[PDB]
């Protein structure tokens, strides 16, 4: 996240690090079982870890959980991120409790000019690299279509949506990866792709969760 602010520990306590000996993306938990990701974050050998604040320091509200199965949207295509959405199924429930809960899915598609919650443990420089140990987040409002579209020319679908600021200063990046997007306290996006972080009239593109809980729904009750 560049140009956010610390969240606090455990204020968002839905979001999770996906860790391959070190963490490398993040996700959501949406049912004490599954945790929902970008499809670009797909990668054998993952631990799910819930109740993180410092990713480097083990602070006592940790859970670790081995996935048990990953499952790619059947559309998926990594060269557009057209359907940039994955269901990662933990190998044991999660408890609940303050600090580790889950977010819930949308009935409805979230309006253009909303503002919502974006958090994660990526890269906080728009050029150059520093990565995080403590959870950031950013305030940013969902852009209307056409602007998405005027910055994205030929590459945006129905399933994405910006959000964000033309000006620059302010957006997800590396590292954020398949974290949330709340907006209204529902999970409306995945951080998904743009070009780079927080460049001028290049703000973020998400996956459009409102289309996929068709999906989610019934991926959960067969799996
Ligand atoms: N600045 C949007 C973004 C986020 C994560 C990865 C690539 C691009
Ligand atoms: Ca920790």
């Amino acid at each position: 996240i560049v140009g956010g602010y610390t969240c606090g520990a455990n204020t968002v306590p839905y979001q999770v690090s996906l860790n391959s000996g070190y963490h490398f993306c993040g996700g959501s938990l949406i049912n004490s079982q599954w945790v929902v990701s970008a499809a670009h974050c797909y990668k054998s050998g993952i631990q799910v870890r819930l109740g993180e604040d410092n990713i480097n320091v083990v602070e006592g509200n940790e859970q670790f959980i081995s996935a048990s199965k990953s499952i790619v949207h059947p559309s998926y295509n990594s060269n557009t991120l057209n359907n940039d959405i994955m269901l990662i199924k933990l190998k044991s429930a999660a408890s609940l409790n303050s600090r580790v809960a889950s977010i819930s899915l949308p009935t409805s598609c979230a309006s253009a000019g909303t503002q919502c919650l974006i958090s994660g443990w990526g890269n906080t420089k728009s050029s150059g690299t520093s990565y995080p140990d403590v959870l950031k987040c950013l305030k940013a409002p969902i852009l209307s279509d056409s602007s998405c579209k005027s910055a994205y020319p030929g590459q945006i679908t129905s399933n994405m949506f910006c959000a964000g600021y033309l000006e620059g200063g302010k957006d997800s990046c590396q590292g954020d990866s398949g974290g949330p997007v709340v907006c209204s306290g529902k999970l409306q996006g995945i951080v998904s792709w743009g070009s780079g972080c927080a460049q001028k009239n290049k703000p973020g593109v998400y996956t459009k969760v409102c289309n996929y809980v068709s999906w989610i729904k019934q991926t959960i009750a067969s799996n």
